[PDB]
């Protein structure tokens, strides 16, 4: 009855689990590091310079990091979904082969360049809607998602057509946020293990966990540059897509600059901000044949 | 009673100066730098002009905000008059036995400066004898040690306590304004002779420019007085009427030269100069002296 109130709820503890680390990761660095530690060295302009440049990576993290979890994702339009007319023939028919000549039908007036693992046409059960490409069902956002690259528990969202370039500049400026902070605290965090009691905890917890994030989420980086280039979600790069001349990894493929304008976009001042410039619509996509 | 209307009224300066503050930070960061340079395509001066921007507007706001609620220093409980001093002095009618009262109380006390008159400085209203460098002011309703005059713009007064944040307070002024003219300017100039005519932008940009240059070159006179004020140890008042020692009138004669006078506001700690932070030496009831006498 009321287990959907815990279940939306415990979705939100890895964002609330993030976001109290990035609050301490702030009082650590600025308090304990810039202040008590540089600032309690006699160095004003080496404490300035750091808490500038600082303010500047936290802004470009929780602005990416913001938009990734708050973009709703985007969801197959009006004309994908069964009407009310031809769902009836669909649910009273008992025969497949029925039931495809029915999805066949509608699906010939959508622009539809794939099909599934058995050349049957892609439909949603759950949202009694023809999947558009590269779109996919996810039952955590229990919707059909475009272009859906994968559910992200990080974020309690989904990350698809509206967040990828939004996700991917959250893990950028994460490695630039981990990195800035490993590279300025270790020449103190040599200091800090070869004396003041709180600043050590934070500063000895500062260099490493800056460190592990880095470590971690860099391979990650690297993981979707790839993607990025070759046109491919997570999804597709498990289950390449079937076209009407077979499976193909590289069926969504316009070349490796084209494809990155694809995420984002063709005005160059937007690329590295996490402001909506990809193109398309999410429910059709320019085939490389 | 008006002291509850004059509390009141008092913060208009603060609101109004407030809403031209929080009028340029919109006007620059989102007319000026999202609207009008973004639009040029270029995001590296972009970039460049947000910072640098935020780091003058809080040293900006940080100093006003200090210079606002820093109440101001009063003199200790020592200098004010006992119970059985204020007795006998109201006792009293010959003003020669009065001042007595007071010359007894004052020797006991780290004053080395009396009126032009070579009487006590005694508050009738506080009932205190004045330290050295303090004045009464009637709109604090209270006597602030090294007064240098009450600011409406910051509804307070600028003594002891307040003076190195009102100073911090006309630098990131000066600097906060002569960054906005310099860097609008050449975007100013473009929207007179139209090259750019954006409707709403172009009310901004023209005000921010106006406003910004109209500020610096107010405020400029006023910070270069100042910094001649810290170098000679005077207060504004005591630039006008030199204050009287036991050897007459001398305007210099809380001067320990022009390095030591600026370290009586500042400190010595270089870390501190340009931050909000009180720094400031001694405990505003008392002044080393040129001559003899701290
Ligand atoms: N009620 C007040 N309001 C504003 N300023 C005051 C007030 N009372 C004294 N002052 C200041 O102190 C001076 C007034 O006379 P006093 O020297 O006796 O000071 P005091 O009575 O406050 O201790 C004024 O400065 P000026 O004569 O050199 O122009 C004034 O700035
Ligand atoms: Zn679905
Ligand atoms: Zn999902
Ligand atoms: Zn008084
Ligand atoms: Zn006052």
């Amino acid at each position: 009855t009321l287990w959907r109130c815990c279940q939306r709820v415990v979705g939100w503890v890895p964002v609330l689990f993030i976001t109290f680390v990035v609050v301490w990761s702030y009082y650590a660095y600025v308090v304990e590091l810039c202040v008590f530690t540089i600032f309690g060295n006699e160095e004003n302009g080496k404490t300035v310079v750091y808490l500038v440049a600082f303010h500047l990576f936290f802004v470009m993290f929780v602005w990416s990091y913001w938009m990734t979890i708050f973009t709703s994702p985007a969801s197959p339009s009006k004309e994908f979904y069964l009407s009310n007319s031809e769902k009836e023939r669909y649910e009273k028919e008992f025969s497949q082969e029925r039931q495809q000549e029915i999805l066949r039908r509608a699906a010939r007036a959508l622009p539809i360049y794939t099909t599934s693992a058995s050349k049957t046409i892609r439909y949603c059960e759950k949202c009694q809607l023809i999947k558009p490409d590269r779109a996919h069902h996810c039952s955590a956002c229990d919707s059909c998602i475009l272009k859906m690259d994968h559910h992200c528990p990080w974020v309690n969202n989904c990350v698809g057509f509206s967040n990828y370039k939004f996700f991917l500049l959250f893990l950028l400026y994460s490695l630039l946020y981990c990195l800035f902070v490993a590279a300025t605290v270790l020449e103190y965090f040599i200091k800090f293990w070869t004396t003041d009691t709180r600043a050590k905890f934070h500063v000895l917890f500062l260099f490493f966990v800056s460190a592990m994030f880095f470590i971690s989420v860099l391979s990650l980086f690297s993981y979707h540059c790839w993607l990025v280039g070759k046109n491919r979600t997570t999804i597709e790069s498990f289950r390449a897509p079937t076209f009407s001349y077979g499976p193909d990894g590289n069926g969504f493929s316009l070349g490796c600059s084209k494809n990155w304008r694809q995420v984002f976009g063709d005005e160059k001042k937007y690329w590295l901000l996490p402001i909506f410039s990809s193109l398309g619509d999410g429910c059709s996509f320019p085939t490389r044949l």
